[PDB]
DNA sequence: AAAAAC
DNA sequence: TTTTTGC
DNA sequence: TTTTTG
DNA sequence: AAAAAC
DNA sequence: TTTTTGC
DNA sequence: TTTTTGC
């Protein structure tokens, strides 16, 4: 009955198995850092499936007929039932390598590789990293260290409501017909988020007006001294930012907060695919594509859906129509929290 | 790690 | 040349 | 056994 | 995209 | 996938 | 490196 695919599941933000999901989330993180990619996904899909249950697990008979729960996962579950916690997860949480990875990757511009690079140099604290004269920091790592306290506290719903107003005012100044949609975790009903994700598309605007808007907005914020960081990408068209949000703009110190803002600019003909692809979650995204490939012999990505059998690209003006192409029951954004 | 011959 | 960062 | 896992 | 040299 | 900066 | 399902 319950599917192994997050796209065939309704997952709201009401998790009755947080005890188990937290333990599986730690063990999947440990395997991601130890590069055991296979095992890492296995715990991520088991953690995901339990978030969809409309009740807490209180016995091993409750695990009956749930997919993705094999011999190992059932062991982690069983241990949490008897001793109230996972010995496995506890041993990981206390590991020197795991502790480093988490502290290091919390800095914006530091991933698994640099975290391991710094660990293989004997670094365990951020004070030691910053104190070092010999170390060479990238432009991103510099902003991550500069605005560390603000970026380590997640973005809340009123702060995201305010940032949405900044984007709206900026975008409409250079493209009045443009449509601005808040994507990511906030579209999915979340109250926290590491950043504020946006999707911008213009129906009337030209190609020239399209390949320049993100520059015109980021330069607009630059002039006002709001642009704390910017990294541009062209292909869709993406701009990763760190913005200065003044407390006065938030509808309820230093007077402002540094906030990560992800702005995607897509062509108006691909907005349904971009909206589905940037809403998330990451697990719903991969299970949608895994379903398309293995169950329907189709190819789904952020810009198009191709049917490999009918040898055609499928058109869609809404997310409703994409689920329909794939033979899936429509899952509203707030039921995509896999 | 758990499926799937994915 | 390959690697690293960001979804 | 090997393959896949967005 | 833009560095950094992992 | 194409800049720049160093080793 | 493990177990399951189904040719
Ligand atoms: N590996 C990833 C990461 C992200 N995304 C998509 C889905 C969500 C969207 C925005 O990504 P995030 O910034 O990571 O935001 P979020 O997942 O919604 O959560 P958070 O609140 O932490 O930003 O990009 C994805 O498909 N695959
Ligand atoms: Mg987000
Ligand atoms: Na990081």
């Amino acid at each position: 009955k319950i599917s192994q695919y997050a796209c065939q599941r309704r997952t709201t933000l009401n998790n009755y198995n947080q005890l188990f999901t937290d333990a599986l989330d730690i063990l999947a993180e440990n395997d991601e850092l130890r590069e055991n990619e296979g095992s890492c996904l296995a715990f991520m899909r088991a953690s995901s499936v339990l978030k969809s249950l409309p009740f807490p697990i209180t016995s091993m008979k409750d695990t009956e007929g749930i997919p993705c729960l094999g011999d190992k996962v059932k062991s982690i579950i069983e241990g949490i039932i008897e001793d109230g916690e996972s010995s496995e997860a506890k041993a990981v949480l206390n590991d020197e390598r795991y502790k480093s990875f988490k502290l290091f990757t919390s800095v914006f511009g530091v991933g698994l590789k640099t975290a391991e690079k710094w660990f293989r140099m004997g670094f365990r604290t951020l004070s030691k990293i910053q104190s070092d004269k010999s170390l060479r920091f990238t432009q991103m790592q510099k902003a991550g260290f500069l605005y560390y306290e603000d970026l380590v506290s997640c973005v809340n719903r009123p702060e995201a409501e305010a940032v949405s107003m900044l984007v709206k005012e900026a975008v409409v100044t250079f493209l009045p017909d443009a449509l601005v949609t808040m994507t990511g975790g906030f579209r999915r009903g979340k109250m926290t988020g590491h950043d504020v994700d946006f999707l911008i598309t213009s129906p009337e605007a030209t190609e020239d007006e399209e390949q320049q808007l993100l520059h015109k907005v980021t330069d607009f914020w630059k002039q006002q001294g709001l642009l704390l960081y910017h990294q541009y990408h062209r292909s869709f068209e993406r701009s990763f930012c760190i913005l200065k949000l003044d407390h006065g703009r938030v509808h309820s110190g230093k007077g402002w907060k540094a906030i990560r803002v992800d702005l995607v600019m897509c062509p108006y003909d691909r907005r349904a695919f971009a909206l589905l692809g940037w809403t998330g979650s990451r697990q719903f995204e991969r299970d949608l594509r895994r379903y398309a490939t293995h169950e329907r012999k189709m190819m789904l990505d952020n810009h198009a859906l191709y049917d490999r059998t009918k040898r055609v690209f499928l058109e869609a003006e809404s997310e409703e129509e994409i689920f329909a192409h794939l033979g899936l029951d429509y899952i509203e954004p707030w039921e995509r929290n896999a």
